Parts: C-alpha cells; sequence; structure tokens
C-alpha cells in the first residue's frame, strides 16, 4: 500500500533497508525495531510542538567574561526588521516584543531559520552570544511563528561451555588453527584452540572445544569470539541474546577479514559479502580499613583511565568496594576489579548498585561518564548508569557530545541499548540535535558494514518520529549531496593525475553544474540553520589539489538575509572525512572547556561532514587563504606574513586587531594541535583569515611539537609584548586542559578505536602531552620548552617536506 512507500522513502534516506533479513542469524535487529516503538512515541506525545517548531538554541551556562567585557553599558541592541532598540541582557524575547509593540508574532534571525523565544534572557541564546563574541549586530524579522502542524507525525546447569568446531570455508587464497575466545568488555574469560591444520579452501575439525567456564557462570553481554591465525579473519556470537537466552543451534557464520584494539573488532555482525568471505561453522546445544591501605587505595582512584590495575589493586578494590562506592572517581577502576566470569561475583555487582546514593546525588562528570560507557564495560546495568547521568545534560551539551555518543554505540553489546534509547529521546526533542544525529548515523551507515545495521535501525526509529517537515528536508539535502558528489568523481576522472588544471575541465564543471540546475533550496548540513539556494556557477570551480575537489559555491535562499555573501561548499573524494569530524568535534569541546574558565583562543573548527566512503562535504571559511600560499606571492621570507595582514587591512586600528586575533587564534591551535599530536604540520595546511585568524585544515592522516615557525614569530616581533602574551596564553589553555585531563584521554581514546587505522602505545601520547601526574608549576615550564623547540628548529622541519 501506500505505507509500503513510506517505508521506500526511508530506505532512500537511511541509504539502508531495515527490513531486510538477508544478514540476520537472529532476529535482533527486527525486535529492536519493535522495541524502539515505545521510547519513539512517547518523547513524540510529550514534547512542546511550539518550541519543537522555533526549536530555539539556547544555554543555561553562564555568559563568559570575555562577553561581559564587550557590553560597556548593560545595553544590548536588536535591529527589528526597522528600528533599533535597546534591551538588557536579563530582557526576555517576550519582555522584548511586548516592550517593542508598547501580539503572537515572533523573532526570526534574518537570512536563517533560526529563532529567539522561550522563557530565556537573550544573554543566554547561542545566536546572540555569537553576534557579541564576533562583534556583529542582531538583527531579526518580526515574522509568524511556524505551524506546529508541520511538525505533525505519521501515527504508527553446572557443566562446562562447549563450542563444536565443525570447520571453515573460503574459495579465495602456511597453516591455520581456530581461536575461540569467551569475551566480556574485551575481557578474556577463557581461551580455547583448535589442532593447526593446512590451509584449504575446506578444513573440518569436528572437534568440541571445553572451556573452563560453567554454562551459568556467562554474563550477559559475553561474546564468543571466533578468529582465524595463520590473525586474519574474526566474527563473534553473543552467547546471551536479546531474550536471556542461551544461545544453541547450528551457525554458519560470514567472517571479517584483518587488513595489513579497535570498535570494528567487536561487532556481532555477520560479513554481508557471503560470496567471497570466510565462513565458520558451528554447533551449539547446552568494620572499615585501617589508615595505610585507605591510602593506598585512595591512590589508585586518583590516577588516570590509563594507568593499568594490577592485581593486588583490583583485588584491593573488590574487598573494599563499599568504601569504593563512595567516590564516583572509583566506579571505572571498581567495575574493572570485577570477575565477570563468576555468578555470585556479578550478583554482588549488582547488590552494591542496588544503593548508589553517592552517584545518583554526584554533579555529571562527562569525563567519567565516558569511560562507562567505552569498550571496558558490557554489563549493561553498569552502563545504565552512565547513561543515567547523561540525562542531566542540557540540550547544548548533547550537541557537544553527540558524535562521540554515537560511537560510543559500537561499544554496546545488543543493539537496544540505554545509550541508544537516549540518544533517540534526545534527537526527537530537538530539531537540531535530531539533525545532527541523522547525518552522525548516516555517515557511519554508508561505510561501515561492521555497524550499518545497527544504526540503520536507530536511525529509522528517529525518522518515523521527527515529523514529516524535516522528513522533507532530509530528501531535499540527500538528493542535492547526491547529485553533487556524482559531478565530483567524473570530475575527478577527467583530471587524472600530475595535471594541475585543463581547459576542458573548467568547461565540464560549469556545463554540469548547469545541467544540473535543471533542487531549488536546501537545509546546509554542516550548519542546519542556513538555506541554500541556486548555485553561484561563475564562483564554482575544481582547486586543483592532489584530488581535485570542488569549490562549489551558493546562494542563500532567504530573502531577509541582509548580506549578499554566498554559501561555500568544498567536495572532496579520497579523503576520509570521518577523521576530521572526530578531531573538529573536539576542537569544539576543547573551546568549551576554555570558556569554563574565560577564556577564547578563536578556533575555526569549521564545518565538516563525512556523507560517504572517502567522500563528503567541507564548509568553507570566507576570506582565507594557507600560510604557505603568503610565501609563495612575495617569494622562506618570515617577513611576509606581517606584509600580507597589513595589505588586507585597511586602517591602522583593524591591522593590530588581526594581530590580537593571530596572537589568540595562534596559540589556541599550537596547545590544541600538540594535545592531540597534530600540531607538527606543513605549512600549506595552515591558513588564515584577512582578520588575522589563524587555523589548521586536513587532519586526516597525521620534529617538531607543533608550528610555530619564524614569520609567526614575525608577526609577534622577535622577545616582544605580544610574545609574552602568546608564551601566557599558552600556558593558561594549556594548565587548563590539563584539568580536564580524564576527559580528554578517553575521548581521544575513543576517536582512536572508533575512527582510526591502534594499540596501547598511540593513546599514551596524550598523557605525556598533558603531563600526567605533574605539578602545575613543572607543566607550565614543559611546554615552554615545547616553544623553544619551534624557536631553534625554525624552517628546518618545514623545508623538509619540500622533497
Ligand atoms: N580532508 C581535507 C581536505 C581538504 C581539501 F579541500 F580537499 F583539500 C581540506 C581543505 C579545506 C580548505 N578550507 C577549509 C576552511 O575554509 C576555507 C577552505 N582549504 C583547503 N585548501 C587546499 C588549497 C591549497 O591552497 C586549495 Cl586552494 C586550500 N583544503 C581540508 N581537509
Amino acid at each position: 500500500e501506500e505505507s509500503q512507500a513510506f517505508q521506500r522513502q526511508l530506505t532512500a534516506l537511511i541509504g539502508y533497508d531495515v527490513t531486510d533479513v538477508s544478514n540476520v542469524h537472529d532476529d535482533e535487529l527486527e525486535f529492536t525495531r519493535r522495541g524502539l516503538v515505545t521510547p519513539r512515541m512517547a518523547e513524540v506525545a510529550s514534547r512542546d510542538p511550539k518550541l519543537y517548531a522555533m526549536h530555539p538554541w539556547v544555554t543555561s551556562k553562564p555568559l563568559p567574561e570575555y562577553l561581559w567585557k564587550k557590553i560597556a553599558n548593560n545595553c544590548i541592541f536588536i535591529v527589528i526588521h526597522s528600528q533599533t532598540i535597546k534591551v538588557s541582557p536579563d530582557d526576555t524575547p517576550g519582555a522584548i516584543l511586548q516592550s517593542f509593540f508598547t501580539q503572537d508574532f515572533v523573532l526570526r534571525v534574518c537570512g536563517r531559520d533560526e529563532y529567539l523565544v522561550g522563557e530565556t534572557p537573550i544573554k543566554n541564546f547561542q545566536w546572540v552570544r555569537h553576534c557579541l563574541k564576533n562583534g556583529e549586530e542582531i538583527h531579526v524579522v518580526l515574522d509568524t511563528p511556524p505551524d506546529p502542524a508541520l511538525d505533525e507525525v505519521r501515527k504508527e546447569c553446572d557443566r562446562k561451555f562447549r563450542v563444536k568446531i565443525r570447520g571453515i570455508d573460503i574459495p579465495v587464497l602456511l597453516t591455520v588453527f581456530v581461536e575461540a575466545n569467551i569475551q566480556h568488555g574485551q575481557q578474556v574469560l577463557c581461551q580455547r584452540r583448535t589442532s593447526p591444520k593446512p590451509f584449504t579452501e575446506e578444513v573440518l575439525w569436528n572437534v568440541w572445544l571445553e572451556f573452563s567456564i560453567k554454562i551459568k557462570d556467562l554474563p550477559k553481554g559475553a561474546l564468543l569470539n571466533l578468529q582465524i591465525y595463520c590473525l586474519l579473519y574474526y566474527v563473534n556470537l553473543l552467547l546471551i541474546d536479546h531474550r536471556f537466552l542461551l544461545r544453541r543451534g547450528e551457525y554458519v557464520l560470514h567472517m571479517w577479514q584483518i587488513s595489513g584494539f579497535n570498535a570494528d573488532k567487536l561487532t556481532s555482525a555477520t560479513n554481508p559479502d557471503k560470496e567471497n568471505s570466510m565462513s565458520i561453522s558451528i554447533l551449539l546445544d547446552n568494620a572499615e580499613m585501617p589508615n595505610q591501605l585507605r591510602k593506598q587505595l585512595e591512590a589508585i582512584i586518583a590516577t588516570d583511565p590509563l594507568n593499568p590495575l594490577t592485581a593486588e589493586d583490583k583485588e584491593l578494590l573488590w574487598h573494599f568496594r563499599y568504601e569504593s562506592l563512595k567516590h564516583p572517581k572509583a566506579y571505572p577502576k571498581l567495575f574493572s576489579s570485577v570477575k565477570w566470569g563468576q555468578q555470585e561475583i556479578v550478583a554482588k555487582t549488582y547488590q552494591l548498585l542496588a544503593r548508589r546514593e553517592v552517584w545518583d546525588q554526584s554533579a555529571l562528570d562527562v569525563g567519567l561518564t565516558m569511560q562507562l560507557l567505552d569498550c571496558n564495560f558490557s554489563d549493561e546495568n553498569v552502563r545504565a548508569i552512565a547513561v543515567q547521568k547523561l540525562e542531566s545534560l542540557e540540550d547544548d551539551d548533547v550537541l557537544h557530545y553527540l558524535l562521540q555518543l554515537v560511537q560510543a554505540v559500537k561499544f554496546e553489546p545488543y543493539h537496544d541499548s540505554a545509550l541508544a534509547r537516549f540518544l533517540l529521546k534526545r534527537g526527537l526533542r530537538n530539531k537540531r540535535i535530531g539533525h545532527f544525529l541523522f547525518w552522525f548515523l548516516r555517515s557511519e551507515i554508508a561505510q561501515s558494514r561492521h555497524y550499518q545495521q545497527r544504526f540503520a535501525v536507530i536511525l529509522e526509529a528517529y525518522l518515523r518520529g521527527c515529523g514529516t517537515a524535516m522528513l522533507h528536508d532530509f530528501t531535499q539535502q540527500v538528493q542535492v549531496i547526491e547529485m553533487l558528489q556524482k559531478v565530483t568523481l567524473d570530475i575527478k576522472s577527467l583530471s587524472a593525475e600530475k595535471y594541475d588544471v585543463s581547459s576542458q575541465v573548467i568547461s565540464q564543471l560549469k556545463q554540469k553544474l548547469e545541467n544540473l540546475q535543471n533542487p531549488e533550496s536546501f537545509r546546509v548540513p554542516y550548519d542546519p540553520g542556513l538555506k541554500a539556494g541556486a548555485l553561484a556557477i561563475e564562483k564554482c570551480k575544481v582547486m586543483a589539489s592532489k584530488k581535485k575537489p570542488l569549490w562549489l559555491e551558493f546562494k542563500c535562499a532567504d530573502p531577509t538575509a541582509l548580506s549578499n555573501e554566498t554559501i561555500g561548499i568544498i567536495f572532496k573524494h579520497g579523503d576520509d572525512l570521518r577523521q576530521d569530524m572526530l578531531i573538529l568535534q573536539i576542537l569544539r569541546i576543547m573551546e568549551s572547556i576554555w570558556e569554563t574558565e574565560s577564556l577564547d583562543l578563536c578556533l575555526l573548527p569549521y564545518g565538516c561532514i563525512s556523507t560517504g566512503d572517502k567522500i563528503g562535504m567541507i564548509e568553507i571559511v570566507k576570506d582565507a587563504t594557507t600560510i604557505a600560499k603568503i610565501q609563495q606571492s612575495t617569494v622562506f621570507k618570515d617577513e611576509v606574513l606581517n606584509h600580507w595582514l597589513k595589505e588586507k587591512s585597511p586602517t591602522e586600528e583593524k591591522f593590530q586587531a588581526a594581530v590580537e586575533r593571530f596572537v589568540y587564534s595562534c596559540a589556541g591551535y599550537c596547545v590544541a594541535t600538540f594535545v592531540l599530536g597534530i600540531g607538527d604540520r606543513h605549512n600549506d595546511n595552515i591558513m588564515i583569515t584577512e582578520t588575522g585568524n589563524l587555523f589548521h585544515i586536513d587532519f586526516g592522516h597525521i620534529r617538531v611539537p607543533f608550528v610555530l615557525t619564524p614569520d609567526f614569530l614575525f608577526v609577534m616581533g622577535t622577545t616582544s609584548p605580544h610574545f609574552q602574551k602568546f608564551q601566557d596564553i599558552c600556558v593558561k589553555a594549556y594548565l587548563a586542559l590539563r584539568h580536564h585531563t580524564n576527559l580528554l584521554i578517553i575521548l581521544f581514546s575513543m576517536m582512536l578505536m572508533t575512527g582510526m587505522p591502534t594499540s596501547k602505545e598511540d593513546i599514551e601520547y596524550i598523557r605525556d602531552a598533558l603531563t600526567v601526574g605533574k605539578n602545575e608549576e613543572d607543566a607550565k615550564k614543559y611546554f615552554l620548552d615545547q616553544i623553544e623547540v619551534c624557536r631553534d628548529k625554525g624552517w628546518t622541519v618545514q623545508f623538509n617536506w619540500f622533497l
């Protein structure tokens, strides 16, 4: 029927068909679809239709000190469309509009699908804080509120565990053996192997693998990890399914192949390529502490998330678990001290979680919550108390952590989890969260066979509750990016390689962009407030980068938009943009951290969205150019950069503002990059705006600690009065990140596992970079040594890349 045409629209939006059962050996996925219906409807029938349509973007956080100093009269001016209006920072939208008349009209931002509404001071609106920080005037049009009817939704034993290894099969390709692990949170409970047989296209064993664990000692979420060594292939089977039933019967599991640790290795999904992939065939038929110990316990609790716990430490934590329960910071280490392979201990663990008044009353610590949601915890009861703390996150904070909460779904043992349901709720409650939730989920569905099925089921559940209006937006957005990505590919084939630009390329590009325009208006995926109209064909070009990316520019479809600037987007194939997304988001989290301490390092975390395999889109920051390109124009010469700034800034005052913007923006990327270990970059990959705002680009796949070349130093003048500022802002910013050391360490390690090509040694860099277990005095001295290395080295590393 027509209801089945609705499901075909969902499939096109998703990029995957969730009704397909071609790759399932149980009904867990469908069971989850049905299970997600409840949380969907509960959030739909509970959200306010009015605020849902206007979707006010608001924060409950305080107004930073560096923004108060920009309003030195306690008078915020709002230009309504037109007379300017004197307003107090604590003036509510209603008190402003009623003061405007002296009835149901609403204030909407010019050139944006954004609204300033609700019981909140204008001081607490994100669009207002943006205008203030960037010294812009708040322009708004008195418009009629969007029809809430547009958001309407289409209503809907003591025996040891045994495994029978029959054999492996592959029509492709030493000696191989089968290793079967019983795993829980990457903790190998017991391990058994087969005998090494000749590696042929068919290898049968017909052997029972005896494990040391009993059947009723198997914890929920425990994985049967089956691996082949010559390690070339792996595959997993949940031993207890979504119905708490011990898994039994025959299985033919198509395994994933290894390339020559990370989240993919954990998935319960089987390889969908049954034609080429290796197969496996199996059979299942079944007082209080003394002073000295308390100090040792507290010392253990105080260490970082990456500090390994010894057997003694674990035994200590467990025996004094009720003492450890009083410290929320002890929870990650405590639950790592649990013998999950023992039913009795798991029981005591649950009774311990029964009364958790301290944990329930503690202030929300995201860094501590994330640690409970990573690969080290499979127990759903432990993970639930994590998602519990997330519930107190305001929408502004959900957006901060959305990308890596979505990635964290990869660490969930089952498809239907508290973490999934949480994202679903918060996505249906806020259109901005829902919008980015769509693109984050869709990003993984398109280039991850390991998790596309789970993410698809989740995306379908969101799409059925977001409302008919947003379904229309997503469809337009999807249709446009599909057209543009086609043009991106065809143009890449024509240029080939070793040719900067051809006459025939500029011809075909402007030809296809003309043909393609005959998609009236689409929402900008990386900036959902902005809508894009007709292409500015004359501005469109191929940038002549290594991959020949498209430089496209559009017109804003909003006539109320004051300016006439175009919306720029770069389409690129060849780079894995999922890595740039993760880095950029961490940059935003660093900005957020710095805001807590009234800092502003002027980072420019541009918009970036992965849409497919090595393909996606990148926001174009206006009036920006490469620092290396600035050297090629006049020429190695260090005087150049300051010369370029004077040229672009007409007034002498605007120039000093650029140098102020520079010393700030410079310091921000110095600290951020070193902490993340991406500071040693080529001059080409660093850009600057005409207003002196420095920023890095292209974070995919990445000797000096970072980049502070003499050309940058010349802009500072060198010791100088503003270099003293630079050395000052860095230590302030650096020591500020160390105050959130645990949060940064967990996000970093998660970024490596869920988005990078990843062993223990890789993560430990950020720990050293953050000077773990060091005094603030010594740490400040550490970072300054790093600054001096950029001085002593000069262009030594800079010149090297030229080969
Ligand atoms: N993974 C990637 C890929 C790209 C690339 F566009 F494909 F090259 C970029 C990037 C962004 C950018 N930005 C992003 C911020 O807004 C301005 C454009 N400018 C450039 N340039 C290459 C250049 C060399 O001179 C061509 Cl004109 C400038 N490159 C970043 N990350």
